[PDB]
């Protein structure tokens, strides 16, 4: 009755995550000046280059050079020896207004409450009672391993670390009436960029003693756990020099690590009218409210939209058999307690607030008591 | 016992799909000259611009200007009146060699059979007996609606159509012992770019009579079906001018439309050593072989890898209760019949053949009898 499940995460300096953080830094900069900014900012990163591409309509005056470079500085790429330097990289901007055809169809002359969806699409929310934060253990551990690397890099415990890292965690689970119970960690992978001077054995020892053992509860680790630590043997070249980055290429790292489902939309760089983000946040909020409310132990929520239409086209609830109530009953409860119009979500989840850069690494869910992580008390 | 499920698809000229097709055109061009080319080609599209970014190590001599422009020509963007023209757009190239640190860790001096994975990561395969091609009806219909638009555009039946389109299909399903049974189409969305001269009513009538009714079996369509046709009211600006495109931003459109699961990796622009693609193809192949072999009606397969390691780190089978055999038994059958090392997958699925551009629109699965769509006869 046991099975394996694997999730991955990446660090703040993984080239794809760099792009997500910059895109949300641009979004936050606009919202600080114009809460109703329309933002669709894609970022591309390669050796020596940050490119901004997309559509922004805003009353703000934003210094893109400063915003991008400050974001890269925060990540830690501040010297050519590290492969990338905020002081001297190229920043290119290819930003235009929102298409007037889109503007007239989505929000122009529409009361905020009844604004249309900024696009069609589908979105999922997921929650599982296997952790206090209602997230799969596989991805929670994966995120925390990268966070520990960043912590030990910035505090100088491991000065040889560089910002680009990847982790992967395989957990053995037990089935429990549709719910899942973690038993043990089966395999951990860690690859992290490092300086030229540190040897492989020193790095592998540190990754086991100072990162994994400092992160993963001992009850999940045993003599049989498999460790793949710096399995490439050498990872000096990294960041954008090692691998092109793009916004929206870590959407499973951003959400549930393969558990639940995904509708395909990226989060970073998008204002609240773009339901790919806001509706995914709302769907998480619904799912966690159902689990924390004791109606189920594990649940998947789908919603979908049409461009220009405020009300969702479909809503679906899948509880994996972990509720006494039928899925139909849960759907009725959701409809009585939630209003998933984008012009209502924005108020409930405070999505004009410039807090988006905080979401763009280590997952959008399970952390920091964002509004979508604070369950709603359900009436039924 | 009924529920809704929604999937979307996009056309060949959706800016994200444009990028996928160009990336695979570049991949195919290299493989035509060098079957062992190492390719990691990202594409970015915005008004007037195609940018290539990434890492290629190859003995080929490729004319990127010709390959990109020929791909855009094939899609149909051949005049400024359409928003984009292969003859006069900018093509920028930021391509470098594969990182030597990656090269030494993955494939250098390693027998082809025992080559390491080109990265860590997780991948899923999925199959469902609800259609002959073992795909969810929602996404099959969504793809076919875009294909019909492209057919009627290219054959001149609807000369006002332009290449950029999106569709979305909501199906009502019935539960059947873990399997799913389509009952009816609940909602269809179609948005497609059009010329300035055609009126909204003419377009909406054509989309219902010449596209939907020509694609969707009448048994699924009834008086209650909801149609959202050109719901924005105007879609003249489109393609990259309307919305920035990036490679790997339609990964759910590329796979199962929200059904099953996804590990996060993009397909287009990647050679066989990059398991994000090859292992996803192999996982589809496993899943379809199990369903077509009569061992289950609906199944999800996970695999995962570590960079530099040939053998998978984990394999998992989820059959939704649609088999008499346990999931453990199915896993044993998979292990006896499949070898999921990347240096074996390449031989079984012929992944050095330059056929990748054919996969980059209308989904990678359920079509064209690619090698991963031809089930393996299982011994057990
Ligand atoms: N030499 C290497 N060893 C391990 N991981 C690497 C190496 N070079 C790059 N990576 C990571 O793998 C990703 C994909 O190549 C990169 O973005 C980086 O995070
Ligand atoms: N005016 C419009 N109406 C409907 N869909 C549109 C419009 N403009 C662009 N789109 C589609 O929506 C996507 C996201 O904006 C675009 O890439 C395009 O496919
Ligand atoms: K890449
Ligand atoms: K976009
Ligand atoms: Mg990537
Ligand atoms: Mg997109």
């Amino acid at each position: 009755g046991t099975f394996l499940f694997t999730s991955e995460s990446v660090g703040e300096g993984h080239p794809d995550k760099i792009c997500d953080q910059i895109s949300d830094a641009v979004l936050d900069a606009h919202l600080q000046q114009d809460p109703d900014a329309k933002v669709a900012c894609e970022t591309v990163a390669k050796t020596g280059m940050i490119l901004l591409a997309g559509e922004i309509t805003s009353r703000a005056a934003v210094d893109y050079q400063k915003v991008v470079r400050e974001a890269v500085k925060h990540i830690g790429y501040d010297d050519s020896s590290k492969g990338f330097d905020y002081k001297t990289c190229n920043v290119l901007v290819a930003l235009e207004q929102q298409s007037p055809d889109i503007a007239q169809g989505v929000h122009l002359d529409r009361n905020e409450e009844d604004i249309g969806a900024g696009d069609q699409g589908l979105m999922f929310g997921y929650a599982t009672d296997e952790t206090e934060e209602c997230m799969p253990l596989t991805i929670v551990l994966a995120h925390k391993l990268n966070a520990k690397l960043a912590e030990l890099r910035r505090n100088g415990t491991l000065p040889w670390l560089r910002p680009d890292s990847k982790t992967q965690v395989t957990v053995q689970y037990m089935q429990d009436r549709g719910a899942v119970l973690p038993i043990r960690v089966h395999t951990i992978v860690i690859s992290v960029q490092h300086d030229e001077e540190v040897c492989l054995d020193e790095m592998r020892d540190a990754l086991k003693e100072k990162v994994i053992k400092a992160v993963v509860p001992a009850k999940y680790l045993d003599e049989d756990t498999i460790y793949h630590l710096q399995p490439s043997g050498r990872f000096v070249i990294g960041g954008p020099q090692g691998d092109a980055g793009l916004t929206g290429r870590k959407i499973i790292v951003d959400t549930y690590g393969g558990w639940g489902a995904h509708g395909g939309g990226a989060f970073s760089g998008k204002d609240y009218t773009l339901v790919d983000r806001s509706a995914a946040y709302a769907a998480r909020w619904v799912a966690k409210s159902l689990v924390k409310g004791g109606l189920c132990r594990r649940v998947l929520v789908q919603v979908s939209y049409a461009i220009g239409v405020s009300h969702p086209l479909s809503i679906s609830i899948f509880h994996y058999g972990t509720s006494q109530k039928s899925e139909r009953e849960l759907l009725e409860i959701v409809k009585k307690n939630f209003d998933l119009r984008p012009g209502v979500i924005v108020r409930d989840l405070d999505l004009k607030k410039p807090i988006y850069q905080r979401t763009a690494a280590y997952g959008h869910f399970g952390r920091d008591s964002f509004p979508w992580e604070v369950p709603k008390k359900l009436k039924y």
